[PDB]
C-alpha cells in the first residue's frame, strides 16, 4: 500500500518532468496503480486510518509523486472520486478562482503562503480504469484539485503560480473559495 515514504518530495527531478502518456487499453498495472492511489486518498481522509498510517489528509495525487512518470491522477474531493488516465483540459473559463487558505501538497514539506490562481471552470476529457472515455465539466474546488494534479503531470508545482512579490494580491474578477 502507498505510504508517505512512497511520496517523493520537492527536489526530486521527477516532479519537474513531463509525464508520459499511458497506453489505452489501460494496462493492468496502471489500473492497479490507480486503485492504490485512490485507496491512499481515502485512507488519508479517514480520521482513524490517517492516524494509524500517519498520513497527511489529501484530496488529489498524481503518479509522478510516486516517482512514476505517467499521466495518471486520482482525486477524492469531499463530490468527485475517480482515477483519470491521460486527462486533458479541453477548455476553461475566463473567470478565475483561488483557495483562500492557499494550497499545499504532500510532496512539499514547507508552508508556502500565497494565492494560487486557477480557472474556475474546466472541461476535462480522460479515460477511466476500463479505458472508456469521459468528458466532464468541473468547477470550483473540484476544478482546482484537478488542475493541481494535471499540473503535476506537466512538471508544475503549486508554488510556481504564487506571486512572490505580492503573494496575496487578488485581481479583478477572481473568485475565492473558503473551505
Ligand atoms: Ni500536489
Amino acid at each position: 500500500m502507498i505510504t508517505m515514504k512512497d511520496i517523493i518530495r520537492e527536489g526530486n527531478p521527477t516532479l519537474r518532468a513531463v509525464a508520459e502518456e499511458v497506453p489505452v487499453p489501460i494496462t493492468e498495472e496502471d489500473r492497479q496503480l490507480g486503485e492504490d492511489m485512490l485507496t491512499f486518498l481515502k485512507n488519508s481522509q479517514d480520521p482513524v486510518k490517517a492516524e494509524e498510517l500517519q498520513l497527511r489528509g489529501d484530496v488529489g495525487l498524481a503518479a509522478p509523486q510516486l516517482d512514476i512518470s505517467k499521466r495518471i491522477i486520482a482525486v477524492h474531493v469531499p463530490s468527485l472520486s475517480t482515477v483519470m488516465y491521460n486527462p486533458k483540459i479541453l477548455s476553461h473559463s475566463v473567470q478565475d478562482v483561488c483557495l483562500g487558505e492557499g494550497e499545499g501538497c504532500l510532496s512539499v514539506d514547507r508552508d508556502v503562503p500565497g494565492y494560487v490562481v486557477r480557472h474556475n471552470k474546466i472541461t476535462v476529457s480522460y479515460f477511466d480504469m476500463a479505458g472508456e472515455k469521459h468528458k466532464v465539466r468541473l468547477k470550483n474546488y473540484e476544478a482546482i484539485v484537478v488542475q493541481h494534479e494535471i499540473d503535476h503531470i506537466n512538471g508544475i508545482m503549486f508554488y510556481d503560480h504564487i506571486n512572490k512579490e505580492n503573494p496575496f494580491a487578488l485581481k479583478e474578477g477572481v473568485l475565492v473559495i473558503e473551505l
